[PDB]
C-alpha cells in the first residue's frame, strides 16, 4: 500500500482505492492504475516536473529503499497478479529491483520531488506510475 499527498490531495493505487476514495474523487484511468482522492488536512510532497531516470523507491517486500536507474513512462506488458490480469499498462516506468503485489504505492523520489508509485513488475523488475505527466496536480 501506500499514497502520495500533493496538498489536499491523496494519489493511490486505482486498484487500492477505497470507498472513500471513490465518494471523494478527482480523476481516474485503469490502463495507468492511478486515481486521485480529497483530502481535509494538506500533505507533505512535491511532484517531480523531468526526465530524471535515477531515483530511490521505498520497496515493502523488503523493508529498504533501493536507489535504481528507471526506464522513461511507456507502455508495458505486465503478467497476471491478484489485481489484474496479463495487460498492457501505459505510463509505466521500468527499473530492475525487487517487487511483489503488496509494493503497490511505495513512493519514487528523484532530486526534483516524488516521481511516481509502484504500479507493475516481475522477473526482477518494477514499474512505476508516472505522475510527472500530470500537470495540474501542483494547482486547484
Ligand atoms: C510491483 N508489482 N505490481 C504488480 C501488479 N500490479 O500486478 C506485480 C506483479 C508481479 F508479478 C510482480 C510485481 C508486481
Ligand atoms: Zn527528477
Amino acid at each position: 500500500s501506500g499514497a502520495i499527498y500533493v496538498g489536499n490531495y491523496r494519489v493511490v493505487n486505482r486498484h487500492l482505492a477505497t470507498h472513500n476514495d471513490w465518494a471523494n474523487l478527482v480523476w481516474e484511468d485503469s490502463s495507468r492504475d492511478l486515481l486521485v482522492s480529497s483530502t481535509t488536512a494538506q500533505g507533505c510532497d512535491t511532484i517531480a516536473r523531468c526526465d530524471c531516470q535515477t531515483g530511490v523507491y521505498y520497496c515493502s517486500s523488503r523493508r529498504k529503499h533501493y536507489p535504481v536507474s528507471f526506464s522513461k513512462p511507456s507502455l508495458i506488458f505486465v503478467e497476471a497478479s491478484e489485481y489484474y490480469p496479463a495487460r498492457y499498462q501505459s505510463h509505466l516506468m521500468l527499473a530492475v529491483g525487487h517487487s511483489e503485489p503488496g509494493d503497490c504505492g511505495g513512493i519514487l523520489r528523484c532530486q526534483h520531488g516524488v516521481v511516481g508509485i509502484v504500479s507493475t513488475g516481475g522477473n526482477g523488475l518494477v514499474g512505476f506510475a508516472d505522475v510527472r505527466d500530470l500537470l495540474w496536480l501542483d494547482e486547484e
